[PDB]
């Protein structure tokens, strides 16, 4: 019994598995080792917690746990931490895989164990225990995507005695049918090592419901809190500077001089030297971007696929900087092709400004529809419309012989697109008949069919992510609010929520509860 | 050309590439074809009628081009002067671009939706069954000699038969979990 | 087959293993369609249709290997060379080819009739192995060349 | 020309052309506002960049009209030889034209499909 299959697997954990109660403690009274952690490849089949106490609380067997826990022949470690660090917590976090009936097991014995570590050690913060990687149980289901575990925690509410300091929600004065519930904001804001909102913003982009796991009460009303005191403002204010720069760089560039030499000298002129000015601000804001670019790649660290998944406004920003660079570069090389470059951060920078419609709630779900169509449909259309109409053209220039070119009869026949082919553009064909059911049959099937088809996509996709589009607007907006907290660059300390509040202020070694609640009110009208 | 609409055939490796060509099917079988039928019957009547009327634009080939142009959003709208009954041309021509241009072709958009909102299901299924196809043609005809086609070894499923002898037989295996009482 | 399509499950009971005149379940007649074929046949994707062909099929499978446990029923081919479950698959009958392709029985002297296998289930996570059987190449006509 | 638009007040009455009116402000309201909005933003930019590109068709209102004609297909995608940098200028009409045309119009269509999908009742 060496192999690796196998391997560490004991007597007791067999007895674990074998859903008997009687048989685990005949095995325990022996004299058996409750820590002969199974390090086996085939437990990294399924991995529960390398635990004997892990193992029989992820299959539910809680009696078992009850046993092991509190048992009088040899203590069994709560806090004990296998090959890659995973408690017993953070294995029922594992474990869990969002499902109803899985939600609720794991609900019921994350509560339990809880409750039995208090009962043990009250002095012990269990749940402040962290794996090899440094995330909290909860902070392991921010990153996993664990929605109905995140839920449970931050609903957290027990109101037994010697058992309340271990919940977030605390009820408060409701004499009557309205009560304000205290929901703790203990590493949810900032934890100071990794908090919930920093985990569930800046994740990998391959969390199954990284869009959903804002939704959640309290942290969905933490950032509209947040959008709503103090980031609305300071994102107003960058929305018009943006738009002031933007205005600048419109002026600059569509003022541009000419003449050859693209090094132009700077006569001496009142109007020149407002060109000259804009044309410097104008470098100078695609520096910062191209410096902003710089330090999202290095500080989020993407995982090298990212960056093309759900991080596409910091890539066109990026984009854009290097134009306005490389456009830079070229009207200091004598190069008169840096207008090429120039024109094109330009008009692409007018359509970043979609970027600040994040904040508008209407703006914001049409702006998303935008990227999901054009990532889609969008996408879709133009692989299959490429398709016909480069056969299409290849034939009719193969059979054409000014237009005997490809570039010219690709152009023709896209021009059918835009409802502007003329069906009669040559008459070098000396093939009537053929051409004409050539252009007769891309007609058809691409301007009558698939444009409608497209259409139709978008309607059925706009008709199926509605939801998922606003998700992924306030997904948007909390990675906003969290980069404007972070950086800020104004010297500002109010992004502290509500106050220290005196939760109980009767800890199990007597001393005072202070934790930073979030106050939310509500009405109930039922019984009350 | 139509050798490059054929590139639609390898997009059936693809799960929404191989979908959208299957929508593309059944548009074309049902929607396609029956807005061809109705807007062939609007443009031949109209283009007769105005080439009765029309009289170098007399020939029943040029008035059905430019009729179509308008399908294209290209038609001239005074295409010609040799009708010689202004009001009657352009009653036939206005009728025919509200008929086909604003109706039918709207209402061919209208179809389409109508219809990719109730064959999602059953255009993944065509897509499952198109890549079904392609599987076994590949398996039986190869053309690189090779035996990869068998599927996980041969298991002792119970090795105890009525006769006692040994079960063998070509299983695959297939993992799922359940977190119900167990 | 006409008492076992018509749901007369006691009739079939009676009939096979009566006492007086042996009663061939193999029986073939001018179609070739043996009991298991007929029930392939009547079957028609219907709910209840459904269960009742499902509960009809594996009672015969389960008398004929009690009867002769050593003789494969269901392998017996018609006048067509198609397979109950060949049948089936030509067929369209969707409620009978997932039956028999997730055909699973636990008792002892009956197991082998099954396709769906249990596997190592020591706890929450279980794997089946489901047998292809003429299911990939049955080197006469398997169920993926019909489909 | 707008007193004429008035003339769909007096349709409050029936009750089928009540109905269309309502649809009319609802859609104008949210759904044409958003779509002109991008649109505008779209347009300006391209715009912008094609004058800056070209040097008749300096001029920024020309620019922004011949582009604005791509909308009810009419962009002529050749209207001027001064760009000097062929492949740019296609580009960027290319770009702009499958933006908004292909794009923005049609996902105004399924916008106001999916609005009036519900909004019949209200
Ligand atoms: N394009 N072309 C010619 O140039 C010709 O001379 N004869 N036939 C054809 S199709
Ligand atoms: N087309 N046509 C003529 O050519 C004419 O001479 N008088 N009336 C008509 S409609
Ligand atoms: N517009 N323009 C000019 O007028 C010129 O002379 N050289 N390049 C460009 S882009």
């Amino acid at each position: 019994y060496t192999d690796s299959y196998y391997k560490g697997q004991t007597a007791l954990h067999i007895a674990i598995e074998r859903r008997n109660m009687t048989l685990v403690t005949l095995l325990v009274e022996n004299g058996a080792d409750v820590q002969a952690a199974a390090n086996g490849d085939f437990f990294k089949g399924f991995y529960f917690g390398e635990l004997p106490l892990s193992l029989a609380a992820c299959t539910n067997q809680l009696a078992i746990v009850k046993f092991l826990l509190q048992n009088s022949w040899q203590p069994a470690d709560i806090s004990a931490r296998d090959s890659v660090g995973n408690t017993v917590l953070h294995a029922l976090v594992e474990v869990a895989d969002n499902t109803v009936d899985n939600t609720k097991f794991v609900t019921s014995m994350y509560n339990e164990i809880l409750i039995l570590g208090a009962k043990l050690h009250p002095t012990l913060k269990l749940e402040e225990i962290t794996n090899r990687k440094g995330l909290t149980p909860l902070a392991l289901a921010a990153s996993s995507g664990k929605i109905g575990v995140l839920a449970y925690i931050l609903q957290r509410e027990i109101h037994e005695p010697e058992c309340r300091h271990l919940s977030r929600k605390f009820t408060e004065w409701a004499y009557g049918p309205v009560h304000s519930s205290l929901y703790d904001l203990s590493c949810i804001d900032t934890c100071e090592k990794n908090s919930v909102l920093e985990v569930i913003a800046y994740s990998s982009s391959e969390t199954p419901n990284r869009h959903d796991m804002l939704l959640v009460e309290p942290l969905n009303r933490l950032l509209q809190d947040k959008w709503d005191r103090f980031v609305k403002r300071i994102f107003y204010f960058n929305f018009f500077v943006y738009c002031l720069y933007m205005i600048i760089f419109t002026a600059a560039a569509y003022y541009r001089p000419v003449e050859g030499l693209p090094p132009y000298k700077l006569k001496n002129t009142v109007g020149d030297y407002f060109r000259v000015t804009g044309e410097i601000l104008s470098v100078s804001g695609g520096v910062y971007f191209f410096f902003r670019g710089i330090q999202y790649f290095l500080q989020r660290r993407p995982s090298l696929k990212s960056l093309f998944v759900d991080s596409y406004s910091e890539i066109l920003f990026f984009v854009q900087s290097l134009f306005m660079l490389v456009s830079v570069v070229l009207y200091f090389s004598q190069r008169k092709e840096y207008v090429a470059s120039m024109v094109f951060s330009l008009a692409m920078g007018w359509t970043n400004m979609l970027y600040y419609t994040r904040g508008f709630q209407q703006m914001g779900i049409y702006a998303v529809m935008i990227e999901k169509m054009i990532l889609r449909d969008l996408c879709r259309f133009m692989f299959v419309y490429l398709v016909f109409l480069f056969g299409f053209s290849t034939a009719v220039v193969t059979l054409i012989e000014s237009y005997n070119s490809l570039y010219s009869t690709c152009l023709e026949l896209f021009k059918f697109t835009i409802g502007m082919g003329d069906l009669e553009f040559t008459e070098n064909y000396d093939f009537k008949a053929v051409f004409i059911i050539l252009l007769l049959a891309y007609v058809i099937l691409t301007y009558i069919l698939l444009l409608n088809m497209l259409i139709a996509l978008m309607g059925e996709t706009v008709n199926k992510i509605a939801q998922e589009s606003k998700n992924i607007w306030k997904l948007q907006r909390a990675i906003t609010i969290l980069d404007t907290e972070k950086s800020f660059l104004k010297c500002m300390r109010k992004a502290f929520r509500s106050g220290k509040l005196l939760q109980v202020g009767f800890t199990p070694d007597g001393k005072d509860d202070y934790r930073w609640c979030f106050r939310v009110d509500e009405v109930n009208w039922t019984t009350w």
